[PDB]
This record gives C-alpha cells, structure tokens and sequence, in this order.
C-alpha cells in the first residue's frame, strides 16, 4: 500500500543516522521498498550490517567507487540476490579538506581537483553504466547536489566545480537511459542541522520558510523521485532547501 | 494513510476529464483529500456540480478571476463550509487567439497583453491574498506553467511573458507567506483537440524528450499531489518540470 | 573611429545625470553615435532639451508610454528627422510606490499590477513594434532589468514580476525581429542610486564594489554596436558579479 | 586610440586561422593590445611564431597544461619580458574522440572523464593561479564554453560535464580574484562553420538565422578583456546568434 511497494533500491553512502542517505532509506522502507546497501572497507562491514538490519535487510556489498573492479563486482553480486534493480541512490561525495575550506585557489591542486571529480561526479554515471544490465525499464536513479554548483558559496570551492559536473551528468544520463524508460534526477539539498553555523543560521533567517531542511524532508522528496508518482520527472535538479535557492538572502 | 489524508483542497480550472485540474483532483482524492471546485459562469454550474460529485463533493463556487467581487467573495463563501484551507491549485490562464499565434509583434496589443497578464499571472497571487486569512499554517499553493516562460517557443508569444511573470510570483509569494509556514510552487508541465501546430509540438517532444513520450495528466496529477502534501514540506519557491525531461535537452539535431 | 560611428540611437528614461540612460548617452556619444531623446510631460521639455544639447542634439520628443497616440506620434515625428533608426534604449519602468515597498501582498492590487506591467514590460515591445517600419536591418534594441526578475529580492515585489515579463519579451522580440537582422538584449544592472542594499552588494559582490553608470553605459554601447552582431536574446549582468554569488555567509 | 590600448594579453589554443583564439587575437590586436602566445610541443613552435609575427609579436612559449612544471615555467618566462599581465584567453579543451561521439555511456570511462576535466576545466584556474603574482589589478581572464554545459546536446557527452565544471570555475575564480580587481568571464560560443547537422539546425532555428563567426566571438572577447567591461565578472555570455534562448525545430 506504500508508494514504493515492491521496489528494490540500492543505497550508497549510509554512514550514520544523520545521513541524508539514512533519511531516504527510512522514507523508502516506510513506503514498502526492499533495500540493499554499499559500504567502503571491511572495517565498516559490521556498521553497515546493523543499519541494513534496522531496514529489514541482509544485503550489503563493498564498493569503493575509486575502484573499477569493485563497481563491477557490486552488480555481479547484487544480481545473485535480485533479478532486477528498480532504484539507485548515489550519496557519496568527497573532496580533500583543503579543497573545500578557505580561498578557492589556495586549496586548488591537480590531485585535489581529480579526486573531487572522480568521487563526486564520475562515480554517478559509472554506477549507472555498471547497473544498466540489471536495471528495470522503469528504474529511477537519484543523486545529491548542493546550491554551490549553481552560484559561488564561500568555502565550497572545488566541490562546486564537481557538483556542477554531477548535475550535467544527470542530464546526459537522462538522455542515454531514457529511451529504455529509466529516470535520472538530483536533489539539491540545503544544509542540515547536526562557520557551518554561519550557513545554518543564515539559511534559517533568510530562507522563505525560515527554517533549515530536515533529513526527513529530503528523504521524502527522494522517495517521491524514486517512485512511479514521479514517472513524468527526469533530468531534474529539485531543490529541497526551504526555498533558499530562490532568494537573494540578507539583502 | 493516503498521503493527503484530511487535507482540504480547492481546485480551479476543471473544465473536462482531460483537464490538468481533473488529473490533480483524481490524485488528491485517491490520497485522501477533501475537494472543492470553482467555475466561471452560471452556465457551467451544472457541469462542475457533476464533476464535484464524481470526487465526493458538493462544494462549488463561482470565480471569474477578472472580477474582484468574485475573488473577494470566494473565500467568504468557502469559510462557511471549511474553517481552514490546506491547498489551492491554480490552473487557469488565457490570452486572445491572435496573441498566441504567428508573429509575436503582429499579435501584440496593449489590451491583449493586459488580459493575458491579468488572467494568467495576477490571478494567482490575487487568490492567495484573498485566501490568506483562512489558510492553514502548513498550506500549499500550486500553479501551472510552461517552458515557454523560460525559452521562446513558436506561437506561445504573449503567454510566454505572462508565464514568466507567474513564475516570478511563485518566488515573491513564497517569501511573503513562508514565515507563516505556507509553501508556494509551480509545475512546468509538458504539452498534453486537433490543433495542428500543437500536434507538431507533441510529436517533437515525443521524439526528442529523454523519455521519448509526452506526459499525462496522471503524471502531472501525482507531482501536484506530492507538492500539495507534507511529503513536500521542504519544497517551496520551486518550478518543477514534469515534461519527460524535455526542458533539459537541445532537441532535434 | 568610434565603434558606434554613424549610428542613430533613441534613448528613453534620461531624467538626471544619475540616470542609467545618461551613462549610456555618454558612452554612445563618445563612440560617435547621433542621439535623440524622449521625455514625459511638457513640464520636462526644457530640462531634456538641455541634456540633449550637452550631447550635441536638438532631437527631443514627448512619449508617455501609457498612451498609444504618443507612441505612434513619436515615430511619425522622428521619421521627419531620421530616415532610419539604428538603436533604441528602453530605460523606463515604474510601479506605484506601495507595489515596491514592504510586503508583496500588501501592495498587490489589480491596478498596481496592471500599471507596473504596462509601463515596465509591455512598453518595450510596444516601442519595438511602432519603431519597426523605420528600423535599420541591423538595428539593436536594449532594455534594462534587475536581478529581482530572477530571484526574490526584498521589497522589489510587483516589479520582480514585471521585469520577469520584460526579460521574456527580450527572447520573443529577438525571434520576431531576428530574421530581418535586428538584435534585442537586456542589461541586468546592479543597484545604482538603499545605502544598506548598496553596502551588502559592495561587501558581497565578487569585485567588492557597486557598478557605476559609466560601466553600465559602456556595456550598453557595446550591445548597441556591430561589435555585438553575434549577440541577441541575451540578459547580460552588469553588476560587479553579484548575481553569481550567495552573499552574507 | 583602440579600446585595448596598452593591454598585454596572453592567448592559448591558437592552432589555425580558423581558431576562436585567432579571431580574438585579431580583434585584440585591432584594438591596440600587445599579444603573447602559447603552443604545445616542439613540433608546433614554427607555426606559432608565424602566427605571432602576423600580430606584431615575438613572444611565444611552450605550455602543455597536463604538466605542472610547464605551467609554472610559462609565467617565469613571461615575466622576463612583461612586468605584468592584463589578460588571459583560455581556449583549449580536449576529450578523447570516443568521449564526445555516439552514446554518453558507451564513451564513458574513468580515464576519458579524467582527461576531459583535467584539460578542459582544471587548466583554467590552474593558469589563473600561476599567473596571479604578475596579474595587473584590473586584469581580465576569459575562457570559452558551449551550450552543452547547460543542456544535453547530442554527442557532446563527457565534454558537457567538463564545460559545466569550467563554468563553475568562472564563478569561484571571480570571487577568489575579485577583491584585487581581476575579472573572470566565459563566452559560450555557438558552433562555427554530424556537425553539418548541428550547423544547419542553428542556421535554421537561431533568432538571427545564421551561425556565429570567429570575428563575432572575437569582438565579444575583446570587449570582455577591456575596461569597457569593467562592471562584468562571473558572467557566461552567449555569443551564438540567440540560439540558447529558443526551443528550435517545432
Ligand atoms: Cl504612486
């Protein structure tokens, strides 16, 4: 009776119960999805296993997206358990700490740029490509972005470049996978309460709804985009940010 | 446990079972909402009363948005039935025939421009303002737009200017009403009769959209039901494309 | 050798030496344009005649854009002086005061909305239409907008709607007039004399400074010239880069 | 009396008299700038010295942007001739053939992605940063982009992602360099005369019903490089006969 009843959805980047990924997993399970999860390094096997149990699942698989072999092995393993995949949630995203603090050029190096683009941008369509052989015709792929892709935000720096490439990959993936029937979207999420205070307070004071978004609100938006309720929606970057993107705040 | 359970929603622009408003009404009713409807002219009262009955409702009210007396009376009447309003769907718009055909300048006149903007853009925030005193604190207001607001589309002409002004009102309304808790959004819907040039747009979108298909009132209805609900509580000031991804490509090359 | 040499350009909206239109007039005259000017109300005839003389021109014409008769008489009048028009600068824009102060809904009325859209948006394509029979095939039409068209700015309110319609008219005009060869563009100018809005822009713009009417004027002159023959349907921000950031954090 | 009189400007990506960089070079020279040029590989030193000579210049320097040492050496060299630099034109951009033809996923590989972003996106702010110690306070940096950054265009594929990253770099650079006074912009240029189809479509559906020329892109570039554009930064200016602004072909 839930709006994702019978959908099988693989989620990446579940590291804690304050994750956007956790919020989405919770919303998805409530609406009747069956879930599977990735984790990075055998050191995190136990932790991810406990999360999966919370969501009524035993399906966890290692996947460091830096490694082509691991990406390919993920879907070979997953296919031994599921005949098809209906949803993928891409919620990973890394830049070296210097590359997203202080001045943009101070933190810029060829390697910092490379890693940021490889993990935060390349990995989405790499996963989509590796999943394609087992995707259902009406599957939905979801990634996460930030307003820093669209306008210059202090400190976001190299990550802003990488998220811009990510949101472009959303549009190109939509075209590539869409004749089959597969949809591809992103949520551009506002910051979540858990110098970053400057941002949280500013957003709370300047957003149209005068409040920060919660992982529950982002989770519900993601569940919607993963479902057949959203079958008319693809190639979209949906803002879930209390309307902050639509104003000139503070002015 | 429909996701709009207990919500009270007023819908404008329901003229047929092919209407975008009809699709939104069906989805809202499926998810547990109670519905009320508007109509223009006593000559449509019997027909909207029939449609309302189809959605288990007896609540219909005249509202020609060209007339301040009708806009100012609507929510006074509604209030006698419902103490508060949780949703409003604005799905109305008009421009004179010549203002949406051929060359943009040939069809341009002051009165054509005035009408198009009065009915298609001004009416949305006008209804919001009249509704304000009875809106629930978590109410949600939804309007409908088109890609012609964003980029120039053949024939759309003066309606493109009025949809741009409508999309701007979504952002300004979101700010005005947001502290209270009210959300304001638009759906930019793809094309959904026998109009030859419109048939060409439908064919182009089917061949060139990412999903290779035109959208349906069911798909637009569900998106609308979502934006109307607490599942969309983090979403305001948004223009959401429900158009098979068409706005995101350069088609035809 | 000026990049607008020979170009005949009509400018609306010149009310003082602080007007955006005055900066564009300066930049255009510097690059060799011949200039003509409009004014609203017989009361302002002498003061516009004086600005015109500063720019070496005697061509001044009444034009209240609310009045169809004035719009059509403007072009009948100008045609007796100039066989063809190479440029038009639309720098007019008005909303009743309550419609651009305070809360959006408090100032919303059907008549406030109608006036704001009629003067600030409809007048641009209306002037284009009246001008068309005398426009040179490579003419250039320029209007002025503001970031308030794109994102909700405090107090901008009904003018944010009007400027969104105006920017849309730039794209539809460009399509309508483009096969003949006429280009159509907008500059989205930063704020220009409130001290707090200006201070926020000075502190948060990438260039850490407010734009000047000399900077907007030069960008205008460029778009008016054949140097910009590849540019149409564009909304160019001339605002010290303020549109491109999230300030205040 | 040109509008770039006295400005010293460095141009990358000049490979032929049909290069966008050649058009921008012509316009800048016309407007009074002094030019310097980069080239890739010993193999091309002669052809660039010639082009340079066409524009009254003997300042040519090797610079493969895949290489940190070469980027740092360019400005070390340049400084021995120019005490300060007023403009930079970044007009380079590569993706492997497979990564910019056919289906997006067929051409996607990790290395294709890496190369496209490294040469077409990263290189711009990389040159900015290495130039910074000799940049004049009113300098202007310009890069070249394409509509495929904003919307999905057939075959553009991995390059669309790299151009999106480049355009974002324009906004971050503008903030980083703006307090000093340096401006940073992009021109999103239309295609210049599979590709035949693209040019035909633009000529049929653009508002001006014509493709843009390197002379039109050049004049826009010279403007953005000049003090005439001193109010303009963080901007992606379309020079594409209005094509970006329409839904063509319906
Ligand atoms: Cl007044």
């Amino acid at each position: 009776m839930g709006f994702l009843d019978g959908k099988r959805i693989l989620l990446t980047g579940l590291l804690s119960n304050r994750s956007i990924a956790y919020g989405i997993a919770k919303a998805c399970k409530r609406e009747g999805a069956e879930l599977a999860f990735t984790y990075v390094g055998d050191r995190f096997k136990d932790r991810i296993t406990e999360f999966a149990a919370e969501f009524g699942s035993e399906l966890v698989f290692p996947c460091d997206v830096a490694d082509d072999a691991q990406i390919d092995a993920l879907f070979a393993s997953l296919k031994t358990h599921w005949d098809s995949l209906d949803g993928l949630v891409h919620s990973i995203g890394f830049a070296p700490r210097e590359a997203i603090a202080g001045d943009f050029l101070d933190g810029l190096t060829r390697e910092n740029f490379r890693i940021a683009h490889d993990i935060s941008a390349y990995s989405f369509p790499a996963l989509a490509k590796a999943a394609l052989p087992m995707l259902s015709d009406d599957a939905s792929l979801l990634t996460l972005s930030y307003l820093g892709a669209e306008r210059a935000i202090p400190n976001y720096n190299t990550m802003g470049l990488a998220k811009a490439a990510l949101e472009a990959s959303v549009r190109y993936l939509a075209v590539s996978l869409g004749a089959k029937g597969v949809r591809v979207n992103a949520i551009s999420a506002g910051p979540i309460k858990t110098s970053f205070g400057k941002i949280l307070d500013f957003v709370e004071s300047n957003s149209p709804l005068k409040r920060n978004v919660t992982i529950e609100q982002v989770g519900n938006a993601g569940a919607f985009l993963l479902s057949d309720l959203a079958s008319g929606v693809t190639a979209e970057v949906m803002h879930v940010d209390s309307g902050f993107n639509a104003v000139v705040g503070g002015m």
